[PDB]
């Protein structure tokens, strides 16, 4: 044993847990309290379902970001009857007093905001251990790094099965990859068919984000996806309102509490104009910022042009600049090149994925600079050259969730809404044959029925048609409304 | 306007209001041009192998400036025209003008009767003893239900001698369309088989009018080929939502000159229309209320701050009512009755029915008072109130003003001509089967990307290993297939 | 047109375009007072006491359908009026002739010349050998103008017999000026003074002419009372703003049907006017640039989010321009000539001189096409490249569309209809000096009161002791006197 | 001596202050260094005039709420040459990291966030103790607490000077002028001429918001003014910027790190629709809420119709809103009877003045309500007829500042640009005879050169007048622009 090893607390019960400071419970639960009323499609569920337990011997290991709103999710799956093993997907999006509330309360959960790598993945791994009963029966993802740990699992177990050798870090110059591997071959000496089980028996993942999709449809499109998913991002009620609405309020958020700097007046550029870019553009343009996109799919350019930013390269205003933001899902938007050419104190940040839109490799390694740290997640980086920096938000990771608290409880009911659909759905169909190794979306019907929950907390008075006008257009009264290819 | 066509010099038919404003109509085709780079250049990169060589087109579209452009593309890759409006009031006379003159037949004015339109429309079907179309341009269906109604009524006649009886119908307008296929029957029995015969396919720019066509498909009853130009995103994305957010207060302000800011303003429907009519009344300062029947729109509605109800909370309260649906029975005497004085009422939707004409045409001791062209007065004898129609409850912004402006059209005009070449194109190759297709991705970003200099938007290009990390090709396309931008 | 004035059957001159067309006129007339509760208001308050009885009223003010409400608000108060429009193309020719007809001698036309301008103007201000106006209603202050310069050229004429000599000026229309007041000497050597001393004051409604009568003021040579409108809070804060971002662009699109979203548009100018047009134009879809000379402006653009730069860093790049200033020489032939292929150039300030109208007709080889009319394509024979100037660079929105709707003209004028109370009902009691006054707050107060119940805004009425706490009576007035809103 | 007495503390070099904790000292630092590159009013004044010194001699208190807007601007002032105290004008405003670098670096100060109404007036009765060298000479106040006090002492000083009888708190039924008076009590005790000395000496006063300047009126309309004030509220720089731009700023920072409530799709109503109102409107209409508007002003009313708003009374509105936020400086806006109509969770909240906006008298004694404290200034009230709730913010106070950090820095430069150049004028002027017991306000000369000193920042482009344009429009090429009544 390490002095430093991670280790599992358990609760009075015999739940394990590791978060930041169980003492926090209480105010979790104040604010996961106030949540539910701004989450009525989640309550609405609890209400309709709970009576059945329809997850009654279900097993569901969940890795979306620990935040109050997955708290009100978390408990919408077990008041259903499922037992729960949680982590965050991410290393700066926990909130603690959320973690806390649920270790507490509702289920194992493995998360704290300011994890290192090492402990992510360890948190990941806990949240997969369910120890000899076996399971998950069900993965909730976000990012799917869970689902790529299960899947490099199982090469590793069958290199192991076939010739008895571990993983190897050293076979890989990725340094988070290095970690993955290390933690693989740990996990060899305690289980060395934990992930094989694990994909006799899982039936299915449900998928939140729109990176998590891309990596899903390409291990279909290479044969090497192990069960069904659910492509959660792409629910209208998910893709048209948490990318987009959501970005617009939690991205102003993540730039006023990380630097407190007036938005107004300023030269904003948005890299990418997809429903995140799109959302963020908005907040800065409404905010009284100027804001130029950049983009690389002209129709999206268009779109930009019609609202009245404008369209440039990167390279066209990197030196003019005040704040960047990537929402791309791509690689190497922002890079050390750029950054040397940046103003004094201009900010820098990414809401699209992992840590590589912003080139913080070529950041890190550049001679002379120095990193000042103003608080948690807020870094200034000093160019020896100039004598300026750039400010770093949540080191070029998530800004919103690491800056701020991510995304409003009732647009999060919209999107965790359709996860409990596809939880429900995946596990009412564990024995159909209706869900293969592909993935799928759900129907309209549900779609539709997401947006019905959340218009009466609004007072929005829906129209009912009348049979001849259903007839007119050639809907059911109770829909759907809209053709299959329907873009909203 | 006695119903005779007349003819140019060459012998190109055509009925227009005034031959006159041709030169009118050239000057503002001329500036339209600069404004529709997308139409431009696909006379450039067409225009030397002139595919629509030999090719014969009927449209039926509304004969705007904009409309004129894209005739004068077809013209320009070899196209031979026949032309009308797919509304009595849509016409830019100066814009038919310089067509009838310059470039093709054309049989349409501003203020056509129901009949007069009936009559365009099957003179531009009418390519005489030699027969045509090949290819049909359709905004609304008109043209297309007619052809298919012909064929019904041709395969009945043709058994057991029985005409088309307008006392099958209580609607006015499709009592003219019954005539018609009748009196047809009388001179030629098979003319919409031969037609039907000959055309290559249709390409339909409305949601409309795609409604019907997936419905023939269904139905099994669709006679040839059609692709469905509204669903490119280049054309529902942009037109519907910007052209809107344009001609809709373009419409409101020339028919009545009236003040939006501080108004209240009722927007029925949020679909593509509906969003882009709001857009403009909020940004103009009118206080906005949305009605809506799907759920999705609706709270699409609220988190853009706008208050969604249903209309009979709202009926006597706003000051604008703009119906978007696409549906029929919106706007109801009933509702009519208990707006304000002065309330403005008008469609941009379809047809005539998302308003309540007939319900309030036919209201006993009802007074109609004309205060200028499509802008007219109603007063009710219980109230002797009245409220302020516009162009007759038939699409407002073309009817008031000059509908979408040409940038945005250039992008839904540039989709009708990839359409029309693609279908001509393949017409032998047996590619198309008698279904309802849409344009691939590749082309309808091909059309964004016409656009952007124009505007000096510029794209950022991927490097190789960029696009191999997100999984699409350095020049596209960008996005899967389903994805709804 | 002859120069003849025409009378109504009851003996009132009159000179307009049209008279056939009153009745269209009197339609929308109808409509107007239904959008101009404030001016209703007054007819209903003052109506019963005639106040302007035996009063004679001049007023130089775009003889549009509102400026007509007005005319028939002083009527209705009992004053007999006569009206000149204060620009050559601001005129609505139905408005013209409805007044004509019923209730006012109206010398006013859309499409004036200089020459009729100036004539118009004359004969407005011709009370006959009774003499008159008792009273002045101006727009821009040219009749002010007129008086000022013609009791200067009076008093120069009695001593040494000498005339106006237009030879004075380079400026081609004070030539007109001078001619016509030298005219006038030969006919009647005291027709401005025996005026002058009978006008009880003028109520100016425009930035620009506020600003001549202060001035005026300054060097003591102001002849009569006069009361600044533009600066009552609900005229410059609701007028010039909120006006301007409904007109700007209905006359951007009467005009050229352009799109303005995915534009650039340059507004020159960032006051009440340029605010509004920014407004517009970024509401629209178009990303603004503004000019500006002062700071506090300039920073007021970039907290709204629009990029503030000297307009010679965009002149090729934008796609339209307005000019907001009220000053001279803001787009010069050397700007001009720098623009893109069609770039819209149009002014909604001042005169003809924000742009450089006479630098561009006076240019060699510089050739104009109306495109129609208000519409004109300029081609340079540098480039064979042209650009659009919008009502020859006079005011844009009253001369390519109809101004500003008439709910917010209804606060403007209100406030006109109670400076015209208040000079005339002082008229005796030496309350006004030869100086400018402002209508007090509680005045401004009453105008916004008078217009909220048809928007349906529901004020809060203060109880006694809130009142107290915030030092203000529960009826006002509510703000400090340097109260800027 | 208390137990709990509240005591000074020194610094190695003898300055006197209390904050909540030094340690903080760094911190505070880093963003304060972060601010200066964004107050480039401040930055240049310091640049124009700290070689010459103009204050020195010259002692300074101030009110202004301590944050690292105000220590860049106290910097300012002590780089000029001043010596200077401060404390804050609100128990909740104070940024305590801002508190301690100031203390540490630079000035006296007494401050910390969540003071009781005792530790407020005993802070600001020591940023007024200079001691036995006398002052101050000059204030900086922000809601005329610090005038108030000044004005009271001097009465109660003559009181006692021709009786020698002392305040009674027994006297009063207000609750905190019972505080007040019980500070000038003890005070007689120790200084019984402290404020005669101080209203011989005072060159002025520089007061910075709009309520604040309603009392100088007030007092200038009574005779009871006894020295200068310059009215920086009402420069067009501070006005029509602070109180407009800043509030659209701050005033959803507030709401967010309060509740992380969606504001988007909510119905708001904001009381009041001048500057404040404005600001709060356009942000909340920004962010996707629907607003409506409450009014006594007519004028007022017809903006905010012409801006697309709703105007009704809190009546009409009070059951259906979700959001409610006081911007009026008018007392009585949201009663007890109010807020017992309004649905569970509605917000609530003051960005006007003081505490009495929101009538948290009557909501402290409604018979069996319970307070409930979620975390620091986001409480949930329950009443027990309905068994909902409602979220006050901030105890009804200032809820920007007391929830979030205010305005942006920025903007907060106009403001203290114009508080910088009040304090010189008054100085500058000590012996001149210029000002009178009266208000003033600045020259527009001065107004508009706030402005371009931060226009460069922006990168805006001023168009220089020609002579032939000045002459045309009768300005002179360098201003002023406008005339003297112009509005903006
Ligand atoms: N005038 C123009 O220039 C113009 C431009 C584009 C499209 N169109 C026409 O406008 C209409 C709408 O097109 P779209 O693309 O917005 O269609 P859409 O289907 O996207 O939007 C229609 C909306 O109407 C709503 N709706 C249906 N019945 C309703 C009812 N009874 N009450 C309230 N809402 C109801 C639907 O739920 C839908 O969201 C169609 O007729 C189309 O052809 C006109
Ligand atoms: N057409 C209309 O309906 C209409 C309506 C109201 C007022 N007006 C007229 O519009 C003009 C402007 O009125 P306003 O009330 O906005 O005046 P204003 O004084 O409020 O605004 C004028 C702006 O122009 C700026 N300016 C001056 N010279 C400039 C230059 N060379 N470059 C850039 N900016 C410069 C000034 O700094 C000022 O901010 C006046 O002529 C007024 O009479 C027209
Ligand atoms: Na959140
Ligand atoms: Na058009
Ligand atoms: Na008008
Ligand atoms: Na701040």
């Amino acid at each position: 044993g390490s002095h430093m090893a991670l280790l599992v607390e358990k609760t009075t019960s015999g739940r394990e847990y590791k978060v930041k400071d169980m003492s926090q419970a209480d105010f979790g639960r104040l604010e996961i309290e106030l949540a539910e009323v701004e989450m009525p499609g989640l309550m609405a569920s609890r209400s309709e379902f709970g009576p059945s337990q329809p997850f009654k011997g279900a097993k569901i290991t969940g890795s979306l970001h620990m935040t109050i709103q997955t708290a009100v999710l978390i408990e919408t799956l077990t008041a259903l009857g499922a037992e729960v093993r949680w982590c965050s997907c991410n290393i700066f999006s926990t909130q603690d007093h959320a973690a806390a509330a649920i270790a507490r309360d509702s289920a194992a959960v493995f998360a704290w905001k300011g994890e290192t790598l090492q402990e992510y993945w360890w948190c990941t791994e806990r949240a997969l251990d369910w120890g000899p009963g076996g399971g998950p029966d069900l993965i909730v993802d976000d990012g799917g790094d869970t689902t790529l740990l299960i899947h490099e699992g199982v090469k590793a177990e069958e290199i192991y099965e076939k010739s008895g050798q571990f993983p190897d870090p050293d076979s890989t110059d990725n340094a988070e990859f290095k970690i993955v591997l290390s933690i693989i071959k740990e996990g060899l000496k305690t289980d060395p068919k934990r992930y094989h089980k694990m994909k006799d028996r899982v039936v299915g993942v449900s998928e939140e984000t729109t990176t998590g999709v891309k990596r899903l449809y390409q291990m279909q499109a290479n044969g090497t996806l192990l069960f069904p998913a659910i492509n959660v991002n792409d629910s209208v009620t998910k893709s048209k309102f948490d990318n987009l609405y959501g970005c617009r309020h939690s991205l102003p958020d993540g730039l006023m509490r990380a630097t407190d700097v007036m938005i107004a007046g300023k030269v904003a550029v948005v890299a990418g104009y997809g429903d995140v870019g799109k959302g963020c553009a908005a907040a800065l343009k409404q905010a009284g910022a100027r804001v130029i996109v950049t983009e690389i799919d002209p129709i999206c350019a268009l779109q930009a042009t019609m609202e009245g930013l404008q369209v440039l390269t990167l390279e066209d205003v990197v030196s003019e600049a005040d704040i960047f933001v990537t929402t791309t899902g791509n690689k190497d938007i922002i890079m050390l090149d750029h950054m040397k050419k940046m103003k004094n104190n201009a900010i820098v940040c990414n809401i699209g994925h992992f840590d590589n839109e912003i080139d913080m490799l070529g950041l890190e390694t550049h001679p002379g600079v120095k990193r000042i740290t103003i608080k948690p997640q807020t870094d200034r980086w000093v160019f020896p050259e100039t004598n300026t920096g750039i400010i770093i938000l949540a080191e070029g990771r998530l800004m919103n969730l690491g800056c701020a608290t991510g995304h409003p409880s009732f647009v999060m009911s919209c999107s965790f809404t359709n996860q409990v659909i596809a939880q429900l759905e995946l596990w009412n169909e564990k024995s159909s044959g209706k869900y293969e190794k592909k993935v799928y979306v759900l129907p309209k019907h549900l779609d539709e029925k997401v947006a019905a929950l959340h218009l009466e907390k609004l007072g929005a008075k829906l129209t009912k048609l009348s049979k001849d006008q259903a007839d007119y257009i050639s809907v059911p009264v109770e829909g759907p409304y809209k053709p299959f290819h329907y873009r909203y």
